[PDB]
């Protein structure tokens, strides 16, 4: 006895096949598990449907006469103070708004047919506190403002999901910076000074390396016994690795050489190559031992999953 009509905003309205009331067609729709009902002079699915929540909140669905737009409003029990409002066009465009307890705009998101969007949030004072722009390629920019209307944080996300997030101090200097790589690992810079120096932490799969930031380079350090392994990262993300041992015994002292073509550090002790450490394109480390004569690698390389395995390699 009904006919189901598809509407903008993933909604559906059932229209009585038969005219009655009058003269009129009956309309019913379910939105968020609440049934709305109305009547119309048309039988195409257009009209106004209303419902009332258990807490007396009023819900109103307005479907335009040519079905080109739906408007879904939620009000307080007075039927006038807004809680939310979603307008959706036939072309899948939409505007979704939320309101504070006074009925004033607190959030607004505008989405285009290509799924790009802008979202703004407003504070109790009606002032912009956050703004996010998302492009069709899923890259985005996000800004957050403090109570002086000043930029407090900014995050730039690329289409490959890598990103740079900055926080700013009251002087407008970058005080913290997080670089997220396309592989998911991160460089976290904290306590950034006026000269661009600070503390550095690299967050890898299974462990964190710690070190420093300067304007010249990031350097992460692992110490074991008299040996120090230094992982340098240039501004452009190029990794190079060095090793120093303060041991002065020709018998036990470690030395190492870096091959930037292979991203491999080769350790030597007592004129025999002992290990290769490979720093891979996915920001992992593998280790493999040379046979006891020091001229060929044996077994298979092992992918390091905890910090202690790096330290064991440096013994």
């Amino acid at each position: 006895n009904s006919v189901s009509v598809d509407l903008p905003g993933s909604m559906k309205v059932l229209v009585s096949k038969s005219s009655n009331a009058d003269g009129k067609y009956d309309l019913i729709a379910t939105v968020d598990a609440l049934e709305l009902s109305g009547t119309s002079d048309k039988n195409n699915g257009s009209g106004v449907l209303e419902g009332v929540k258990a807490d007396a909140s009023k819900v109103k669905l307005t479907i335009s006469d040519d079905l080109g737009q739906t408007t879904l409003e939620v009000f307080k029990s007075d039927g006038s103070t807004l809680v939310s409002k979603k307008v959706t066009s036939k072309d899948k465009s939409s505007t979704e708004e939320k309101f504070n307890e006074k009925g004033e705009l607190s959030e607004k998101k505008i989405t285009r047919a290509d799924k790009s969007s802008t979202e703004e949030k407003f504070n109790e004072k009606g002032e912009l506190s956050e703004k996010k722009i998302t492009r069709a390629d899923k890259s985005s920019t996000e800004e957050k403002f403090n109570e002086k209307g000043e930029l407090s944080e900014k995050k730039i996300t690329r289409a490959d999901k890598s990103s740079t997030e900055e926080k700013f101090n009251e002087k407008g200097e970058v005080s913290e910076k997080i670089i997220t790589r396309a592989d998911g690992t991160r460089l976290e810079y904290t306590g950034i000074k006026s000269d661009g120096s600070g503390k550095a932490k690299e967050v890898l799969k299974g462990y964190v390396l710690e070190g420093t930031l300067t304007a010249e380079k990031t350097t992460l350090v692992v110490k074991e016994g008299t040996v120090t392994l230094s992982k340098n990262i240039s501004k452009s993300g190029e990794v190079s690795v060095e090793l120093n041992d303060t041991d002065s015994s020709a018998a036990t002292k470690k030395t190492a050489a870096w091959n930037s073509g292979t991203s491999t550090l080769t350790i030597t002790v007592n004129s025999k190559k002992t290990k290769d450490l490979v720093f891979t394109s996915s920001n992992t480390i593998t280790v493999q031992q040379y046979d006891s004569n020091g001229t060929s690698l044996e077994g298979s390389a092992v992918e390091i999953t905890k910090l202690d395995e790096i330290k064991n390699a440096l013994k």
